[PDB]
């Protein structure tokens, strides 16, 4: 059944929201962002309204067949009426239209819902700053402090380096990103512009790339492979066995592989520095797995929390065990006793 951290009290709201049938009392659908696990069970036979991003809306549009008169976007950061609630949608910094909600409930609480984010000192000067926020429904995916990474100019900046040394010391090395949802389009769009080649993919993921409001996007990408030397493959085939044989297809084009795979987190960060970062080698293959995250570190998070100072959090990922709720909970006293709220 919904669970209770996917609803709005005081509302007909839900979040995220789509795979539990008919929710008993649902007069609205918000949908933070187009990843699976958020959209799981919306298709164009859905008949409810669905408010999102004017992004989340072209996906849900073109890749969902979701019919346009339940698809409501808004604009971001601008005050807008949803059956009768004052709601705003900020920017998220997570992937391509994901949105944070604020909503102003009738008796005058405020709740803000961080859908997916990667917490920024940016969000302290949007309209958040203005109002007071009784209630968070937090994106607590590493709330923990083993949870440490760079930078994402950082981890792009290894990444040009490294893709632009290669192909100079060899002209005839392929490039190739691993992907499997939208989201971290810089790493392989970055190291295209520095190699001047267009991105080659599937003409599914060039349809996804298409509905983004990317500018300047028809310089960027193509379904040309033979024209490109930086390929999108799904993140499956980035392993020994998948690259051998994509490299099998490219015809004498090509006599080395350098591949990235853009994983979230991974233990050699408790260890390793990007500078240190090296990569997995069979022959004429290299591959690179890369700390590219788009949810926020520990650090980022608390620093987040402690300025927001909310009188209640209620945590929307890690919640389906008691050790982790506990640790969670622990985390936010913390929190709360060292800054004073
Ligand atoms: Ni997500």
């Amino acid at each position: 059944t919904c669970p209770f951290y996917k609803k709005i009290p005081g509302t007909g709201f839900t979040v995220d929201a789509f795979q539990y049938g008919v929710v008993e009392g649902c007069t609205a659908y918000f949908l933070t962002h187009f990843h699976s696990d958020h959209y799981a069970g919306l298709s164009k036979h859905f008949t409810f309204p669905v408010y999102c991003s004017e992004i989340t809306g072209n996906l849900l549009k073109n890749k969902l067949h979701v019919q346009e008169q339940y698809i409501h976007p808004l604009p971001l950061d601008t005050e807008c009426i949803v059956n009768g609630v004052k709601v705003v949608l900020l920017d998220a910094n997570h992937c391509p239209g994901a949105v944070m909600i604020l909503f102003y409930l009738p008796n005058g609480t405020v709740i803000l819902h961080t859908g997916d984010f990667r917490a920024d000192p940016s969000m302290e000067r949007s309209l958040l700053a203005d109002q007071k926020v009784h209630m968070l429904y937090l994106d607590t995916t590493y709330c923990s402090p083993e949870y440490t990474f760079p930078s994402q100019q950082e981890v792009i900046r290894f990444a040009i380096n490294t893709a632009f040394e290669a192909v100079t010391l060899n002209p005839h090395a392929l490039v190739v990103c691993g992907t499997y949802s939208i989201g971290k389009e810089k790493v392989f769009l970055a190291i295209a512009d520095v190699l001047g080649s267009k991105v080659g993919m599937s003409q599914e993921k060039y349809k996804t790339l298409q509905c983004l409001n990317i500018p300047e996007i028809n310089s960027l990408i193509t379904t040309d492979m033979c024209s490109s030397l930086v390929h999108l493959l799904p993140m499956m085939q980035i392993n020994f066995k998948g690259l051998q044989s994509h490299l099998k297809k490219c015809g004498g084009k090509y006599n080395q592989i350098l591949a990235f795979r853009p994983t979230g987190w991974t233990h050699s960060n408790k260890f390793t520095r990007i500078a240190d970062v090296i990569p997995q080698t069979k022959g004429n293959i290299s591959i690179y797995g890369i700390p590219y995250s788009e949810h926020s570190s520990y650090l980022e998070m608390k620093r987040f929390v402690q300025w927001l100072k909310p009188q209640k959090i209620i945590p929307t990922v890690n919640v389906g065990t008691w050790k982790s709720r506990s640790t969670m909970e622990k985390y936010f006293r913390e929190w709360k006793l060292e800054a004073g709220y």
